[PDB]
C-alpha cells in the first residue's frame, strides 16, 4: 500500500456535540418564523433531512439551514464554538504513525468545502496531503469520481491506496468500486453485512492490518 484515505464523520472525529448544542437553536429559530412550536419546528426539521436521504443534499448543514430561510451559517458555528467537534482519541496516534511510515493521506468526504474548516478547528488539516470535500469535485461518495480524484492528486493506482469509513454504502461500496481495499469502522456494534475486507473498532488497528512496514 502507498496511501491511507479517510472519511471524516464518524471516522476521525464526531460533531455530534456540537450537533446537540445547535438543534435547539434551529427549532427556536424555525418556531419564530413558521409561527409553529419548537416540538412541530423539530419534527419538520427532522423529516426534511429524512426525506433527503442518500442524496447530493443530505450532506450539507447549509442546505437545510437555507431551505428553511434560517439566519444560522454552520462555517459560524464551527468557528464558535470548535471545541464541540471531538477528535477521537485513536485519530492522532494513527495518523502520526501513518505519516512517518510514508504514507500518503487522504480525505474523501461528501459534506461540502467546510469540512476542511473542520480539519483546520480539530488540528488534523496538517495531516493530510489531500483533501476532497463534495464541493471539490460536485460529487458524493460512493460515486466513482470522488475517490478516483483524490488518488489521482496523490499519484497512486486504486490498487495502491486504502479506504477508510464509517459508511458501508458511502465508504465500504465507494471504495471497493474502483479496486481500492475497503476497511469499516465500526464504533458503535453495528451490522456489516459481510462486505468490508476489513472491519475495526478503533483506527489503532490499522497497524496489524498493513504491517510497520515502510514505503
Ligand atoms: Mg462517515
Amino acid at each position: 500500500m502507498k496511501a491511507v484515505l479517510f472519511d471524516i464523520d464518524g471516522t476521525i472525529l464526531t460533531e455530534e456535540p456540537l450537533i446537540m448544542l445547535f438543534l435547539p437553536q434551529v427549532y427556536d429559530k424555525l418556531s419564530r418564523k413558521l409561527g409553529i412550536s419548537k416540538d412541530e419546528a423539530r419534527e419538520r426539521f427532522l423529516s426534511e433531512i429524512l426525506g433527503r436521504r442518500d442524496s447530493y443534499d443530505w450532506h450539507d448543514w447549509n442546505f437545510f439551514f437555507k431551505l428553511f430561510d434560517l439566519d444560522l451559517k454552520y462555517e459560524e458555528l464551527l468557528e464558535r464554538y470548535p471545541h464541540k467537534l471531538q477528535v477521537y482519541p485513536d485519530t492522532i496516534p494513527t495518523l502520526e504513525w501513518l505519516r512517518d511510515t510514508g504514507y500518503k493521506l487522504g480525505i474523501v468526504t461528501s459534506g461540502p468545502k467546510y469540512q476542511r474548516l473542520k480539519l483546520k478547528l480539530t488540528g488534523l488539516l496538517d495531516y493530510f496531503d489531500v483533501v476532497i470535500t463534495r464541493d471539490d469535485v460536485n460529487a458524493i461518495k460512493p460515486e466513482p469520481k470522488i475517490f478516483l480524484y483524490t488518488i489521482e492528486r496523490l499519484g497512486v493506482e486504486p490498487g495502491e491506496a486504502v479506504m477508510v469509513g464509517d459508511s458501508l454504502s458511502q465508504d465500504v461500496y465507494g471504495a471497493k468500486s474502483v479496486g481500492m481495499t475497503a476497511v469499516w469502522i465500526n464504533r458503535n456494534g453495528d451490522r456489516g453485512y459481510n462486505m468490508a475486507d476489513y472491519e475495526i473498532r478503533t483506527l489503532y488497528e490499522l497497524r496489524k492490518i498493513l504491517g510497520g512496514e515502510r514505503v
